[PDB]
Parts: structure tokens; C-alpha cells; sequence
């Protein structure tokens, strides 16, 4: 059932394309950045110079936000559900900053929101980390700053783009329940802070979030590169478990994001020991996996290297979900901006009654 | 399009009839109560001595939360929106308490929900008007309890009733986009407080949440029975403003609930002078409004008096659409156990691609 038409996202699960905007994923990612995706999303067409600049400087002057939203990231246990804390939030987000929806400021609304998303997904971490909080600061990209943050050291280039990567990777595809959320909420012009709180609720489900999580968490059971096979023909051959990162409902190929996730995977991980063992341990699944899926047109989905890309970059594997939630701001925003705009009604469904016909009340005694 | 089979709510419109679990609702109202009500929208009967007994030992034990979860409220801008307030709250609540969907806890957990939506409710109100906070306590009902715990004042027993009426009427009532939420996060598993959080998120929206205030704004700009006509003869006759608070979707006939809401208005009104204005309005505005439009089927409906009995009660008007919330925890509460216990799957709709054809990135210098 079609809930809304886009221009944002084309997918063609048999041939293994996705683009956004009509350009094709691989092109984006090679020859653009996340800054200038979130202007193809939100304003239809890449950026020119200035354009970009301007994008660039509000997102600059977004990301700091009131200490009590810190503060409250802060105040949940840190167990907590990295998804849940990011809730808790914008929850925050939303009370302080949401404003009606209006078509001259929309978009700007939207970019204010991505930036934001930036900086509480780095305090959620440094929160459960028990660190010292960080608010991201001009760089020469949102993947640096972001990740200056996260971290409180300066990345090298190759991780960089590697996050730049993941951010346009994971920006938007499909209409999965947190999209569906975010329209609903949408559709009583809710601000669009709240928005994302209904699409974060969503995701915090597991038939939602923590694929990424359950694909790389294969890698750590394996834990070292020559107990693959055996894992392999145990867990999976012998007890036919899901091999997790691997099939998809649309693409009948190699997700294109899967060997793009893959290629910077490779980059990164071969500076750190453990970011590479887990590296070896997934191409060594890959193999195993195609070998004996292949023929099915099961195939790595995006999911089974994004972990790998994560975890090279730094982040504990609690983070994994939240990351995608950071790229994914970008294809919940810019579907709700779509909705109320273009396509606006307010979503009121109906519940068939087929409970108890008429009876009256008994005093409690005679009950 | 029906979402979903429902045991819980029938509704009438030709003949202005609701029923929860087959019981009409003036007969729940006069011969039960709140606990009651949640029991049957839980458990499917009204309750016997013994199980209301549990219910309200289980009630009682919940309204504690943790000291954080009060912060919070009380860290964000005072001005904020009440709903939004308890998103906030509930948000935190999930990442605290939230657990998965389980047969034999689910209620249980609803149950508990519901106790913390009465402590979350009292302190929203207690933090915008900059007093301390107040848990609820057990009382002789858990409207009693709320009450105590919104004012620090022991209330009358017709104060007592006329709010757990009030907590019956808004229980539940069709599939709005505030259930509609609550019911795409719960086809992920998200857990209950998640839900809540959603439908919250749907509610601050201004087509959905707003309405007992709309409508009682119109009384406090009246200011005095006497000027009534008046601002009916050019608000309403001369500018043909839609009078708030009548007219229904479904309702052909008087609101089942706006008759009841009525009763307990007259009766808690009269003893202050304020409270007795505006009830004064309110009636004076009912005979305009029926006289005008109730040969076209257009007659109070359940939010024309609600605003007058919260009011009365004490309560502010920026609290209007929270102490609907209130109520409705129940409602929504008992459609998401139904659904994932009974009607399960991921809700998962489609975007049509109607955007740009295939085009290749071009360099920022050329565009």
C-alpha cells in the first residue's frame, strides 16, 4: 500500500541500483560528501559553491544545545539503550527548539535538526562511555567534526570519508516503521523534532533497530579468522540459523551499499589489529556465505560491513544503531517535508468493534 | 481503511451511543470507576473485590520513578507545551522501565504505565507553575491521588468524582494519529513507554492535540456571561468562526461524553465564583449553539465541557490536552496489547518513485 509518492529515493532490487535524486549511490558517495546529499534531499539538486557554503555555516550554528539537553543524556543509566537515549533527546530537542511547520523554513528547520542529530549522537556515546561531554565544531566536514567529538582526537582522512560514506549510505531507503512513524506524526503537524522522537520509538523495536548490531555480533562470536569455517558449518550448515547481514526483501544482488561499505572497511581496519581480525572474519563469511546463498540471490546486505566500518572508526558495537539513526535523520526529515507539503492529510484509520455486544453493570459484589 | 479488530470500544453515531467492553459509558461512569475501567480494557471484565484489589495494590507501586525522570521535567523551559513535557518524561520512563512484549507482563506493565502517567502529568503541571514535586500516593482512588498530588490540597469527594469521570470519558474512543503511532512503534516491539512516546509525539501536533483548549477560549474571551450574544452574534453569526467544541466526525447527536462532562461541571463549579463564570458561558453558548446548528446534526461535543471541569478542578488551561493523555494511556495502552498479542505484523507501507531520471554528478565548478 503506497502511503505517499517521493522524489527522494529509487530503488531497483533486481538490477542492485539505488539512487537519490536520480544520482546513483556510488557516484554520491565517490564525488560528493553528506553535506551536499542533505541538500540534494532537501532542496532537490546538488549544491553550487555558494550554496554549499551557506548549508555549511548553518549547520556550524546548530550544533550546540541547551546544557539541560546534555544533561539529561547524562542522567539516564548508562545501560540504557544508545536509541533510547537519543529519544530522550530530542524529546528535549523537540520542547526547546519545535516550531510550527512553514514552508520558507522547513528545510532550515531540517538542517538545524541533522546537525543536532550530530551532536547528541556523540554525547550518547561519551555519556555511556563516561566521558566528559563534547559539542562538535566547525571542521572541514560533518563527518570530521562528528567524529572529533565522538572521540576528542582528530581523525585521519581515510576515517573520514569512510563516516562521510556511512552517512550517505545510510540516508534513506524504503518507508520502514520509523519513516512510517515520522509521517504519522507529520500528518497533525507535530513539529519536526517530534517527528524524529516517533521515528526514534520505532527504530528503538528489535524487528527494527540492532541489525547491524546481530551482523557483526557473528564476527565477535567467531573471534578469530581460522574458527570461521567451523562456526560456519556449525551455526549455520549444521543448525541453519540466519546468517545475519546477508539477504534482503528487495535487492536480488549485492546491496550497492554493501561493497561500498566494504571497500572503506578495508581502508580503516588494517591500522588497528582487532578492527582487522574482525575485517578477516567477515570476508571470510562473505565467501562462506555467497558460496552457499549466492545461487539463492542472498547476498551481503548493508548491514553485514557497516558494523566493520563502525567499529574501525571506534565505536562500541551499542552504537551501531544510533549511527544509522544519525544518517538516517536526513531521509526522515526530508520525507516528512515531502508529506505535509505535497501530499498533507491527517492519518485517522478506523478499528473494526468485535467485542462484547450490550451488557450492563453488575455491582462488584455479585462479580 | 480498517488498521486493526478492536474488543475494546463501539461506537454509535446515528444514535450517540459508547460502549467500552459492551458497557455504556454513562453506566460506567455512574457504577465504576477509573481502576475499573482499566481493568476491563486490560483484562476484558469488569473486576471482582479481589482482582481490584491487586489492581490497586500494583497502581500504588508504581508511582514512584526515579528522581531523573522528575529533573528532567523540571529542566526544560517552563514554557514549554505540556505534551511535549510528557514525551519528555515518558521517553525516559522507556529507557528506564522499558521491557519487551511478553504475554504474561504486558498488562502488568500497562498497568504500571498508567500509575506513572498520573506522576508524570502531576509534575508537568507542578513544574510549569514553578512548585515542587509531588509523587502520588495511595488514596482511596487513584483520581484522589492525582489530585493530591497536582495541588497539595486534599480534595472534596465531588471533585474526586467529576475527575475520575473525567479519566473514564477520554479513556479511549476511534483511531486517531496519537493511537495510529503508538500502533506503527509497537509492530516493531518497541516497548510500551515507546509507544506512549509516539502517540504523545502525534498528539502535540495542532490537528490532533489543542481542542479542550480551543474550545474553552472561547469562554475566556467572552470573559462574562452577559457578552455572550454578542460575541456570538459577530464571532460566530457575523463571522462565521466554527464554534469549538461542537460538532463531530461521527457523533449525528449530542456527544455521549458532553452530557456527562456537563453534570460534573455544574456541580464543582458553583463553588468558586471564577469556575462558575465560565460554566455560566459555556451553558450560554450551548443554547446559541444548539439553537444555530442543531438542525444540521451539530451539538456539543465531548471537548465543549471538559475544559470547564478541568478548570474547575484547578487546572490551568495549558493542561487541557495532557489531562486528555491522561486518560487516553489507557486506550492506547490496551490497542497496542491487542494488537501485538493478537494482530501482529511489521508495519512496513511503500513510496512511489516520481523524482529525477538517471543523471551523473557533476563537478561543484560546473554547477
Amino acid at each position: 500500500v503506497f502511503i505517499k509518492t517521493t522524489s527522494l529515493t529509487y530503488i531497483d532490487g533486481e538490477n542492485g541500483i539505488l539512487r537519490y535524486g536520480g544520482y546513483d549511490i556510488e557516484d554520491l558517495v565517490e564525488h560528493t560528501s553528506f553535506e551536499e546529499v542533505v541538500h540534494l534531499m532537501l532542496y532537490g539538486d546538488l549544491p553550487t559553491k555558494l550554496q554549499l557554503q551557506r548549508l555549511k555555516s548553518a549547520l556550524d550554528e546548530a550544533y550546540e544545545v541547551p546544557q539541560q539537553v546534555i544533561d539529561m543524556i547524562y542522567s539516564l543509566p548508562r545501560d540504557s539503550d544508545a536509541v533510547g537515549m537519543m529519544e530522550t533527546a530530542f524529546s528535549a530537542l523537540s520542547s526547546i527548539y519545535g516550531m510550527p511547520w512553514n514552508k520558507a523554513t522547513n528545510r532550515d528547520n531540517a538542517v538545524k535538526l541533522v546537525a543536532r542529530a550530530s551532536t547528541v549522537v556523540a554525547n550518547v556515546l561519551r555519556a555511556k562511555e563516561g566521558k566528559k561531554p563534547a559539542i562538535p565544531e566547525p571542521s572541514e566536514s560533518f563527518a570530521k567534526s562528528f567524529l572529533k567529538a565522538s572521540f576528542s582526537r582528530t581523525p585521519t582522512e581515510e576515517e573520514v570519508k569512510a563516516m562521510d560514506a556511512a552517512l550517505i549510505l545510510y540516508a534513506d531507503h524504503e518507508v520502514p516503521a520509523s519513516t512510517t512513524a515520522a509521517l504519522v506524526t507529520s500528518s497533525t503537524l507535530s513539529d519536526i523534532y517530534s517527528c524524529v522522537v516517533a521515528a526514534l520509538a520505532a527504530l528503538k523495536g528489535p524487528l527494527h533497530g540492532g541489525a547491524a548490531e546481530e551482523a557483526f555480533k557473528q564476527f565477535v562470536e567467531i573471534g578469530e579468522p581460522d574458527m570461521t569455517e567451523s562456526w560456519f558449518k556449525r551455526k549455520i550448515i549444521e543448525g541453519k540459523s540466519r546468517l545475519m547481514g546477508f539477504g534482503h526483501r528487495v535487492y536480488k544482488t549485492y546491496d550497492p551499499r554493501a561493497k561500498i561499505f566494504k571497500k572503506y572497511a578495508k581502508v580503516i581496519s588494517e591500522r588497528n589489529s582487532d578492527a582487522r581480525k574482525y575485517f578477516e572474519i567477515a570476508q571470510k563469511l562473505e565467501e562462506l556465505g555467497v558460496e552457499t546463498f549466492g545461487a539463492k540471490h542472498i547476498y551481503p546486505n548493508t548491514d553485514f560491513y557497516s558494523g566493520v566500518v563502525f567499529y574501525a572508526l571506534g565505536f562500541p558495537v551499542y552504537m551501531f544503531t544510533s549511527l544509522f539513526a544519525l544518517s538516517r535523520t536526513l531521509g526522515w526529515t526530508a520525507h516528512v517535508i515531502e508529506y505535509v507539503e505535497d501530499q498533507h492529510r491527517l492519518i485517522r484509520p478506523r478499528a473494526l468493534y468485535v467485542g462484547p455486544l450490550k451488557r450492563d453493570v453488575v455491582p462488584i459484589e455479585l462479580r
